[PDB]
């Protein structure tokens, strides 16, 4: 019959070719808002064709009872869907959803079997998520019990609110209250919302708490509880759901920044503990635990893959002999590189206002440069004949751009504004053969786009159903969050295809919150908090699996004075005088502590600064001259420890020479004493640990210095192509009074319109902060796009790019989002591929170097490993159990059942989901039953024990599990007996929750038999030591730049990120600061405020104690502390992730 023609027409190309076409087209016409009509035929032409393809499956494979053949492949199932959804959808519809378009989005899910990488890799991307499961369990467990400690600490903590002054009338039945207008109703009035107060700057209302500790009201405002909470009702922890997705959104580090600002003005910033406590624990330790799992199978999966893999005639000559002897010379290469490097640099000076000399040299140069490489083509053209040209993968490439260039300057007239000036520089690319971490960066690009470049192409698939699912599910209620005012909805919305995207990409970048967040408000909670995070799991997860991926690839491919020295060496033998140093070391920083805003009228203090300012320096001069002479000026000057020392003393020196002998505090002479703040650093050398952690760093420079090398030339095309896009292009006008908002294009277009207007002086033409007017002021707004940091005022910029020297439009050039998009594959996850890799192999060498021993780890510290490794690397064998006296003969058989362990642990749960029960505003009645049977179970669990304790004299203790036990029982009895307690003591509301927090003790309590969390757990602890050696670098590097901070920081205005209880006022409100910064974020806000001079923006002329007038910070040195201190702590916190996977491969790969 036609079946065996069928079983012909099946294994055939062409049938592949004539699917993947169709499934094309219909992806290609799933991506339209407002379908139009003409659908008659496409739908029904596409139902025809996938009700075809399964025609001719079933006729080839189908018949009867096919549970051997047809549909049991598991692809199959979605085939067969689809033809059912769709017919049944396309015949009539009654009374459903209608919106069930968003099923077709399925029908390109088919792509995956049919493209044969595909399937597999998708496959795989399945099979690796079945390895993470205990670090999925781990993630929930720490996730409640952070929550719970959360709901405890700052139970409806979140809503205090600064609320007008009332009075209570007394003239009328109810409460009544008045304040220029009476408002019947105390809930009526702590409700209306035009009783509370604005931040300065931002929308908000202000939060304000009682502590003494907390955010101060102003002074006709008294700081109260009422109202809805922040960012309209999601953030607050007044629920176990609402303290879980705002504590794992702390796991995600996403906008972290804001809870902690508004958490701490209104519990206190001593409850910034916490937070350092979710940061690390967490955002550290967790997400790497995670990628360290997902790193040990896609080895293992290429491993065992790659494992069972092995298992003219007269003269054209005599001149053409002459062509090549020019072209080869090895000085011809030199000339050749050279010019390459005077064209980057002849490029990279244009700038926003070039004077004309500037110009037209600037096009005198490309002739030029062009043409030297119009005669190296021609020359090595007339060398060899075009079959041999063409050849060798660089030869083409250098014709191309040699011919795409000459093509453009032709026209004089030509249109191009722009990537006609860039063409050229891809030339940058060939000092590759050279470099050869250029090569490496190069060859990562050409692995990712064709060897591996299935799981890029899996990843785009998985991107684009997920923005159309998106559009699909919720565009049309976008149409609200639209301000009917402007008709302007949202700048990230899903209304249409494009929009969708980039809301994806976001998520992929990082930034998933505020769009549920707006999401939510249109939508509905239950399926924006459904699909928005659906995209992250998974995103996160495949684009991990093509980076580690990428990664991995590269790896796998008198005489007396011979006896005066001794007794000067001695005293440096003798223990006290260095100690003395050491002690003298630690005061010597401390005392810089106490220079804030506030000592300058704090008189008693001051003078003692002084007196011993003199003395430190003293003490130390003692100590360098007493070295010279007991080791020498060879020990001394050869050391490099001590040169630190010499030079630190050697400003110290002249701060005092300088000043009290010239009486001279003129000039700069006071800010070398600004560089007293280096004092820390005289610590490095003192202790073990800091010391291994700076050696490892400084082993691993001369790579650093290549990668950053690369990535500054590479980010150096992105940085012209910046200038060259947007320059001029992001100044706006602003009428000062009413805001901080341009002015609307159709009122004032131009500069020159701008400065027409100005009869009152109100119209400020002000410039973005940030901008691309400079080649070096490029490079910052990429450390902004590139960190995700203050990336979206650049982008809302770039994007109203109207043209040069004119008002900036609403949407006028959307697509630049493009090279956004572009800098960020290549910018930020390329680069950043190179990066680890490096680091990672600088790294692997050196551990070798010194076998079998981390570095980061101290001598003493080893041997706690070798034998804390030791204990739990073997079982206890022989438990030896007694039944002792027959009155407890029959007590201890029970005690030892499995059912009652068991029925113990599932009590434990029991009280957990009776915990995540709590919540603000609850009535009498629920109160009461809760705490009743919060007596309950500590009764219970008073009990077990005393069972377990019936004749287990020894063995109760001798556990380390079970005498874990007693001590939470014991907090417990305490705690409910120190309850009513409480009545003779102040601030009582803060006292009590931490005596409550005991009960997550038992919490604890689950993993005596969950052996999963057990050896992941037990691995920090192995980690513990390396992990602290850094942390006091990163602590001494923090204090470091505080008090640099501190010395100009102090008197910036306030707007912004830095605000009244985040400033840099003094050593407190300074070391917060930093702590936000140390994980990069909110690092723009910071320093928005610093980049600020004007007459507009700011203020010349404030006056300011101690700092002496100015209100306005230093752009110049504001940039080097920040930018310097995120690449610091970047290197520092990466140095981190190392530690840790190495060792949960130490722990992990062991067993
Ligand atoms: C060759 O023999 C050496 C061997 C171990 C070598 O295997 C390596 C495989 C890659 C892997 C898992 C390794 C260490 C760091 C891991 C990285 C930490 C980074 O952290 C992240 C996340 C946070 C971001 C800031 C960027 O960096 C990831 C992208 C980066 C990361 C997860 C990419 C994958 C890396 C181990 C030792 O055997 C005993
Ligand atoms: N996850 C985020 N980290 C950034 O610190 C935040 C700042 O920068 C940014 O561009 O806009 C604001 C906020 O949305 C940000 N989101 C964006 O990055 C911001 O508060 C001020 O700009
Ligand atoms: C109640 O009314 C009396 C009238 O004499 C007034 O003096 C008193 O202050 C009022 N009390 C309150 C609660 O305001
Ligand atoms: C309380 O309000 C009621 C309703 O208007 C009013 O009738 C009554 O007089 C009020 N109380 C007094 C005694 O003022
Ligand atoms: C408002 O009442 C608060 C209550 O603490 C008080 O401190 C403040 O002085 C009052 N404001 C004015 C201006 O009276
Ligand atoms: C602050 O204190 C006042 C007086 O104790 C009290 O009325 C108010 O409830 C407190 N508000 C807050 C912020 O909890
Ligand atoms: C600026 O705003 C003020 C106050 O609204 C308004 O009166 C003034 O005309 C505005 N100036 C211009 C030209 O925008
Ligand atoms: C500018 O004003 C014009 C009318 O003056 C208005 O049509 C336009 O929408 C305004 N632009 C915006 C979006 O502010
Ligand atoms: C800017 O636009 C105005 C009209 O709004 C026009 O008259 C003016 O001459 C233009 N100036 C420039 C920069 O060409
Ligand atoms: C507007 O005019 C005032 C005159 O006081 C001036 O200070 C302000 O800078 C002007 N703005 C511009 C950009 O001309
Ligand atoms: C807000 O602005 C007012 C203006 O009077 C200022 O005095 C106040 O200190 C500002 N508060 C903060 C924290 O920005």
């Amino acid at each position: 019959p036609i079946r065996r023609a069928a079983v012909k027409i099946l294994v055939h190309s062409l049938f592949n070719m004539l699917i993947m076409c169709t499934i094309l087209t219909n992806c290609v016409f799933m991506a339209q808002h407002d379908p139009p009509p003409w659908t008659k035929y496409v739908e029904y032409t596409f139902t025809a064709i996938y009700t075809f393809e399964s025609l001719v499956k079933i006729l080839a494979r189908g018949f009867c009872l096919h549970a051997f053949t047809f549909l049991r492949d598991p692809w199959n199932w979605l085939d067969f869907s689809v033809i059912i959804m769709a017919y049944t959808t396309e015949f009539v519809d009654l009374g459903n959803v209608s919106a069930l378009r968003t099923f077709r989005v399925l029908r390109a899910l088919k792509t995956i079997s049919v493209i044969s990488g595909l399937k597999t890799i998708v496959g795989a991307l399945i099979q690796s998520v079945k390895k993470l499961a205990d670090v999925m369990v781990l993630t929930v467990f720490c996730l409640s019990v952070f929550a719970l400690i959360g709901l405890q600490l700052f139970m409806g903590n979140l809503r205090h609110k600064c609320v007008r002054n009332f009075t209570a009338l007394n003239g009328t039945n109810g409460s009544v209250e008045a304040d220029g207008l009476v408002w019947e109703s105390l809930d009526l009035y702590l409700s209306d919302p035009e009783n509370y107060l604005l931040k300065n700057g931002t929308s908000d209302v202000l939060l304000c708490g009682n502590s003494s500790d907390a955010g101060t009201c102003p002074e006709g405002y008294r700081c109260l509880k009422a109202g809805e909470n922040p960012d309209h009702g999601y953030t607050s922890f007044d629920s176990f759901a609402w303290a879980f997705l705002a504590l794992f959104r702390l796991m995600t580090q996403d906008c972290w920044e804001r809870l902690y600002q508004q958490t701490l003005r209104s519990a206190g910033k001593i409850y910034m503990i916490f937070f350092m406590l979710v940061i690390f624990l967490g955002s550290f330790y967790l997400v790497n635990l995670i990628l360290a799992v997902v790193a040990m199978a896609y080895e293992e999966q290429n491993q065992a893959t790659i494992a069972e893999t092995e298992e003219c005639c007269p003269l054209w000559m005599s001149i053409k002999q002459g062509v090549k002897l020019v072209v080869m010379d090895p000085f011809t290469d030199l000339t050749i590189t050279m010019c390459i490097v005077l064209n980057t640099l002849f490029m990279a000076l244009e700038h926003y206002n070039m004077t004309s000399e500037f110009e037209e040299m600037l096009q005198v140069g490309n002739l030029v440069f062009t043409g030297i490489f119009t005669a190296e083509m021609t020359f090595k053209i007339i060398a060899l004949d075009p079959y041999y040209y063409f050849q060798q993968g660089w030869n083409i490439f250098d014709s191309i751009i040699v011919i795409l260039s000459l093509m453009e300057l032709g026209l004089s007239r030509m249109s191009n504004l722009s990537v006609l000036r860039s063409f050229r520089l891809l030339r940058v690319f060939k000092l590759a053969k050279s470099w050869p971490t250029l090569n490496t960066l190069i060859k990562i690009i050409g692995n990712s786009v064709g060897a591996l470049g299935n799981l890029t192409l899996v990843l785009a698939i998985i991107v684009f159903i997920f923005a159309v699912v998106g559009m699909q599910l919720f565009g049309k209620n976008y149409s609200e969050l639209r301000d009917s005012d402007s008709g302007l909805l949202p700048r990230w919305h899903m209304m249409d295809f494009f929009h969708a995207f980039l809301i994806i990409f976001r998520i992929l970048c990082g930034e998933w919150i505020e769009t549920m967040w707006d999401c939510m408000e249109v939508s509905g909670q239950s399926l924006c908090l459904l699909v928005f995070l659906l995209v992250m799991v998974i995103g996160n997860l495949v684009v991990l699996n093509l980076f580690l991926a990428l990664l991995l690839s590269s790896f796998s491919a008198g005489k007396v004075w011979w006896r005066l020295r001794k007794t000067c060496y001695h005293i440096v033998e003798h223990s006290w005088f260095e100690t003395f140093i050491i002690f003298m070391i630690l005061l010597s920083s401390g005392a810089l502590a106490f220079e804030d805003i506030y000592l300058e009228e704090r008189k008693t203090i001051k003078v003692l600064l002084e007196y011993a300012d003199k003395m430190f320096t003293y003490v130390f001069v003692l100590e360098m001259l007493l070295k010279w002479v007991a080791y020498g000026f060879k020990k001394y000057f050869t050391n490099a420890w001590c040169w630190l020392d010499f030079l630190i003393v050697d400003v110290s020196l002249v701060s005092l020479v300088a000043n009290t002998l010239g009486f001279a505090e003129m000039g700069p002479i006071k800010s070398l004493r600004t560089l007293r703040a280096l004092r820390p650093l005289r610590a490095l050398s003192r202790f073990e640990g800091m010391r291994v952690v700076v050696n490892a760093l400084v082993g691993a420079i001369p790579s650093i210095m290549n990668v950053l090398l690369v990535c500054l030339i590479f980010w150096l095309i992105f940085s012209i192509m910046g200038v060259n896009l947007f320059a001029g292009k992001f100044g706006r006008c602003i009428n000062q009074t009413e805001g901080d908002l341009p002015l609307n294009y159709t009122i004032v277009n131009n500069k020159s319109q701008c400065e027409s207007l100005n009869l009152t002086g109100e119209l400020y033409w002000t410039k973005v902060k940030v901008n691309f007017d400079n080649v070096g002021a490029g490079y910052l707004a990429l450390l902004q796009v590139a960190t995700f940091k203050g990336w979206m005022d650049i982008m809302y910029a770039a994007v109203d790019s109207r043209g040069y020297e004119e008002q900036p439009q609403w949407e006028y050039n959307l697509y630049m989002y493009i090279y956004f998009v572009i800098f960020i594959i290549f910018g930020s996850f390329f680069t950043l591929n190179l990066f680890i890799g490096v680091i990672i192999d600088n790294f692997n060498q050196q551990k070798k170097k010194l076998g079998g021993q981390d570095i980061f780890m101290t001598e003493e510290q080893k041997k706690y490993y070798n034998a804390m490794k030791k204990l739990g690397s073997k079982k206890p064998q022989k438990p030896i159990p007694r039944p002792l006296n027959k009155y407890q003969g029959f007590i201890f058989d029970i005690v030892t059942k499995q059912a009652f362990d068991v029925t113990i642990m599932f009590l434990i749960c029991l009280n957990m989901v009776t915990m995540m029960v709590e919540t603000d505003d609850q009535s009498p009645e629920k109160i009461n039953i809760l705490a009743k049977i919060n007596l309950l179970f500590v009764a219970i669990f008073t009990g077990e024990c005393i069972v377990k304790l019936a004749a287990l004299r020894h063995y109760y203790f001798t556990n380390s599990w079970n005498i874990f036990d007693f001590v939470v029982v014991i907090l417990s009895i305490v705690g409910t007996v120190l309850s009513d307690i409480i009545q003779k003591y102040f601030f009582s509301p803060t006292l009590f929750r931490v005596i409550r927090l005991a009960r997550i003790g038992r919490i604890l309590r689950l993993i005596r038999g969950a052996k999963g969390i057990r050896t992941l757990l037990f691995a920090l602890m192995m980690s513990l030591p390396a992990l602290f050696n850094i942390g006091l670098l990163l602590f001494l590097v923090m204090f470091i730049y505080s008090i640099f901070g501190m010395a100009n920081f102090a008197y910036v205005k306030w707007e912004a990120g830095i605000d009244d209880m985040f400033n840099f006022q003094t050593f407190a409100n300074s070391m917060l600061c930093l702590f936000q910064i140390t994980t990069s974020a909110g690092w723009d806000g910071l320093l928005s405020p610093i980049l600020n001079t004007g007459p507009p923006y700011c203020d010349p002329t404030l006056p300011n104690s101690n700092g002496s007038r100015g209100d306005c910070g230093s752009p110049a040195v504001g940039i080097l502390f920040f930018t310097t201190y995120i690449i610091i702590s970047f290197l520092i916190v990466v140095n981190m992730y190392i530690a840790i996977i190495l060792e949960n491969f130490s722990v992990a790969t062991e067993e």
